């Protein structure tokens, strides 16, 4: 079932922003959002695509494990953290596009398409360049579709090995303390309008898990920190986290 709570719209308008948060209570099998329509509108996944891309690369042996070093190609880019060696953990942490573009080239069009259909991932459409379709190609996914995919990953139900799913969930680790654990991935889509930011993942508690997927308009990079800040304000309001 699904419930629309427009009171959360305050968390966006108070920041001169527009967007959607979608929450899913796993124990109760109930969903909540501020905007049912936008919750089902499909956007470019941008760097949230690093979740399925990592899974596929691991399961096919393109990536051996989370310690394998992907050497910097020596081309200076404008994101300083990209101009260095990475492993799967740090490439996810710093959303290192050029590492994941090489993953996609080694995966190839045929295997990438087959695996995204097996995952039931978004519109399953990889039209465009194999090394950039999640940034400016035909693939699209909604917030509710992100949750559907993440629930499968959490339960090790995706059609890749258990090992691959465990490794990616390790690489998604974002925050942990005595009260909760967050495993998640950010995204920032600029090449096609509307420019948006994403944050998708889940909050692990002692006796429940809350899945979340949010996106918001992102006219400039100045607002990127609002992706996590708005989401955590909703979690606090619903007393999911202190
Ligand atoms: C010119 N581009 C590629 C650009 C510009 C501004 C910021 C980023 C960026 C880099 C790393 C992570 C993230 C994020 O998702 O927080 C965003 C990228
Ligand atoms: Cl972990």
């Amino acid at each position: 079932e699904w419930q629309e709570n427009k009171s959360w719209n305050a968390h966006f308008t108070e920041h001169k922003s527009q967007g959607v948060v979608v929450l899913w209570n796993e124990n109760k099998q109930q969903g909540f959002t501020n905007n049912l329509k936008r919750a089902n509108q499909a956007f470019l996944p941008a760097s949230t695509f690093k979740i399925p891309n990592s899974l596929i690369a691991l399961d096919l042996g393109v990536v051996k494990d989370e310690h394998q070093v992907f050497k910097w190609d020596g081309q200076t880019r404008d994101i300083a953290t990209w101009n260095r060696d990475h492993n799967l953990i740090t490439a996810m942490k710093y959303s290192v596009v050029p590492v994941y573009q090489e993953f996609a080239r080694q995966i190839g069009e045929a295997r990438m398409s087959k695996m995204l259909h097996a995952f039931d991932y978004g519109n399953e459409d990889i039209s465009g360049n194999v090394d950039s379709f999640w940034l400016d190609g035909g693939i699209r996914i909604s917030a509710t579709e992100q949750i559907s995919f993440l629930r499968k990953l959490y339960h090790n139900k995706l059609h890749v090995s258990e090992r691959s799913q465990r490794i990616v969930k390790q690489a998604m680790l974002t925050e942990a303390n005595g009260d909760y654990i967050i495993r998640a991935k950010t995204g920032y889509s600029t090449r096609i309008e509307p420019k948006i930011g994403w944050w998708v993942g889940w909050v692990e508690l002692d006796d429940n898990v809350w899945f979340f997927a949010m996106n918001m308009d992102m006219p400039t990079s100045d607002g990127l920190g609002l992706r996590q800040a708005i989401t955590k304000e909703v979690l606090k309001q619903e007393k999911i986290i202190p």
